[PDB]
C-alpha cells in the first residue's frame, strides 16, 4: 500500500458539506477568460474558443497536509488534451493553441487523463508500466495531494494508483486541469484535509 497516512480515514469521514466544497472549488477570480465558474465553484464551463487551452485553479492553495479532491470529467468533454493535477499561484492559465498547458512549465504538474502521461515541465505512462491506449480513466477521478511526503497521486473508484509526481515538499499547490472542450462542465468535489 503506497497510500498516503490517513487517506481511508480522510474518505471515511462525513464528507465536506457544500460550503466547505464551494470554499475549496473552481475560483472565478483565478482561471483562463475562457472558464465560467458555476455554483461558486463546484463546476466550470470552458466557452466554445477555437486554438484555446484554458486552466483553472482551486480558491485554496495547500502547503501541509493531505488533501483530496474528486475530479467529474465527461469522457465525451475531454477532446486532445485533458489534464489534471496542481499548479503554484504562477502557473498559465491560457494558451492560444491546443496542448497539455497544465505540466508544460515549471509551475504545474498534470496527468494527461487521454493519453495516461505524466507532464511537469514537458512522459512517462500513469499508472507505472501501463500503456496508455489499454486504460480508460472513468468519468471520476480522486487526486491525493500529500504536503507532508511532497507528493501527488490518483485514485479511481476509491484504489490509489501510487505517487505520479514526487518533489512537492515546500510549494503551495492549486487543485488545476487544463482543458480544450467547448462547454466541457468539470466538477470539482473537496474530500477534506488532515494535517
Amino acid at each position: 500500500l503506497s497510500c498516503p497516512e490517513g487517506l481511508e480515514e480522510l474518505l471515511s469521514a462525513p464528507p465536506p458539506d457544500l460550503g466547505a466544497q464551494r470554499r475549496h472549488g473552481w475560483n472565478p477570480k483565478d482561471c483562463s477568460e475562457n472558464i465560467e465558474v458555476k455554483e461558486g465553484g463546484l463546476y466550470f464551463e470552458r466557452r466554445p474558443v477555437a486554438q484555446s487551452t484554458d486552466g483553472a485553479r482551486g480558491k485554496r492553495g495547500y502547503s501541509r497536509g493531505l488533501h483530496a479532491w474528486e475530479i467529474s470529467w465527461p469522457l465525451e468533454q475531454r477532446g486532445t488534451h485533458a489534464v489534471v493535477g496542481v499548479a503554484t499561484a504562477l502557473a498559465p492559465l491560457q494558451t492560444d493553441h491546443y496542448a497539455a498547458l497544465l505540466g508544460s512549465n515549471s509551475e504545474s504538474w498534470g496527468w494527461d487523463i487521454g493519453r495516461g502521461k505524466l507532464y511537469h515541465q514537458s512522459a512517462p505512462q500513469y499508472p507505472a508500466g501501463t500503456q496508455g491506449e489499454q486504460l480508460e480513466v472513468p468519468e471520476r477521478l480522486l487526486v491525493v495531494l500529500d504536503m507532508e511526503e511532497g507528493t501527488l497521486g490518483y485514485a479511481i473508484g476509491g484504489t490509489y494508483l501510487g505517487p505520479a509526481f514526487r518533489g512537492l515538499k515546500g510549494r503551495t499547490l492549486y487543485p488545476a486541469v487544463s482543458a480544450v472542450w467547448g462547454q466541457c462542465q468539470v466538477r470539482i468535489r473537496y474530500l477534506g484535509e488532515r494535517g
